[PDB]
């Protein structure tokens, strides 16, 4: 399950707050750290098609625990977030009020 995505707090299927498994935590992702490329990989990986909207600012609620401290530097084509290049991030630059969300289609 490591670096697998889920979407939680969404009203309809294939939408919600982004959470990506990191050890024993389903970690949220700061909107600032996210990208259309990573959102594309997430929608693909979740069998949810393509990105329609990226919503920042904890639109679908706030996560809890460790916010991701690596950035998913996806090229955009990858089948899995686990296959994207990553970069280390400094801790504490975002709160959960910036947890990113995605709406996928198909």
């Amino acid at each position: 399950l490591e670096k697998r995505p889920r979407l939680v707090g969404g009203d309809i299927p294939c939408s919600g707050r982004v959470e990506v498994k990191h050890g024993d935590t389903w970690g949220s992702v700061c909107d600032s750290d996210f990208s259309l490329e990573a959102a594309s990989v997430l929608c693909r990986e979740l069998q949810c098609g393509t990105v329609v909207s990226i919503l920042g600012g904890a639109h679908f609620g706030e996560g809890n625990g460790q916010i991701w401290t690596e950035e998913f530097q996806c090229e955009g084509h990858e089948s899995h977030l686990s296959l994207c290049p990553v970069a280390p991030r400094p801790e504490g630059t975002c709160s959960h009020s910036r947890d990113v969300g995605v709406v996928c289609s198909v």
